[PDB]
């Protein structure tokens, strides 16, 4: 799950300095710094005034920029969702079914040990009624 | 899952055509062309100043325009909920309900393998001691 | 699961008349009619522009308003979590564990048909051997 | 679940103390109060004009606000995902996994009460047999 924290941290990287480098120009307030950037891509991954305040003032400018919101939101909310999704499995999966993975892991191999002696015991049955038809 | 991802792109591909024809006419801004529905209905499902932004002003010329903002909205977010649950029901019973559907599919057919035998040795044994009460 | 899709609707419907009758004063673009507070709890329900555009100039005029947007949202987009909720639980206990709760009810239950079969087989052999006690 | 509800609404708390004692100054209407930055907070934790209406104005006056707005959506949201998750668990291990879990611990345990009577009537029969080498 946090393997996915850091490319999350990688994408959040790469596209500011991206936006840095492209919009830092005539956008400065959003896109001057990579700190800048670093913050209006945290409002854009958060969609509040992303497009109406962000995206289509700078769309405005440059064209090509309306692909770099687009992918950026596309990417960014789908590794969250692999992220959200990744601690719905290790917590499903470690509260629930890894202590139950574990006593039917048990149980089973419990019955195991009780077949493989009862078997054992007819076994010892086998050869005390087949030494008696040799005996009659 | 992926079998609902196309039917998401035929929704969004229906409703952007559906704004091109409606309000490429005195909003066309957002939608003169196919591609800046394309752009506007993604802002819409991001929900991003949709209404206020988008709709709002877009209903104020055509009152016949609420319904196609909230239906989109409606039809759109729901079956992206199918789709975010369609992995989660792919993803929780991939990596934990199909190695352990596999697992116990197996640890169940091994102790018939026991049983089984078993079974035969007592029929063995029935064959031997039958044949004794017909020997003495 | 669609059982509580009523109570939603009952909420929402409650609330777009609370609303009409205290702002259809004041604010006759968003609570007007009865249909107008529809649209507006909609819009309030997807949190765009839901307070800075509509809940803050409402507790403008009206300070107990504040309580009324912030509780439909509480309840309402709460409402939704069980709703949303109660997909997850009818769609992984349906697909998954409604065909498993069944295979391994028959599994269990075609074993009971083994040993108990087994059983008679040993008790047929308690009666063919404590007949040659008293026979011997 | 319901442990961490009480945990949220420090936070809640906290954070709302926090803002009072910061921007009260010179963002009265946002954080004048303890109660209106209970409703701010609320509304910045609702992501509707979180930055653009709130945290981009206060950063513009003192720039240690950046990250009282940063890490308070982190904490915040991120305490809601642990709280989302423990109804995800809570409902889908009681619903589910709680009466299968009880009607598998019975359906294990009410086959050891046939093994191990069946084991029985099997040393009942070494002990009719053995004593028939000794009497043969």
């Amino acid at each position: 799950i946090a393997w996915i924290a850091l490319l999350l941290l990688v994408i959040f990287y790469v596209f500011a300095v991206m936006g840095t480098k492209l919009f830092a120009q005539s956008f400065p307030e959003w896109f001057g710094t990579l700190g800048a950037s670093m913050y209006t891509l945290f409002q854009v991954m958060t969609l509040e005034s992303w497009s109406m305040g962000i995206a289509r003032p700078v769309i405005e400018a440059y064209p090509w920029a309306w692909i770099y919101f687009v992918s950026f939101i596309l990417v960014s909310s789908f590794t969250v969702l692999n992220l959200f999704i990744g601690i719905i499995i290790e917590s499903m999966q470690s509260a629930g079914w890894e202590a139950e993975d574990a006593k039917r892991i048990e149980q089973e191999q419990r019955a195991h040990d009780e077949r493989l002696e009862m078997l054992q015991l007819i076994r010892d049955l086998s050869s005390k009624v087949d030494r008696l038809e040799r005996r009659s």
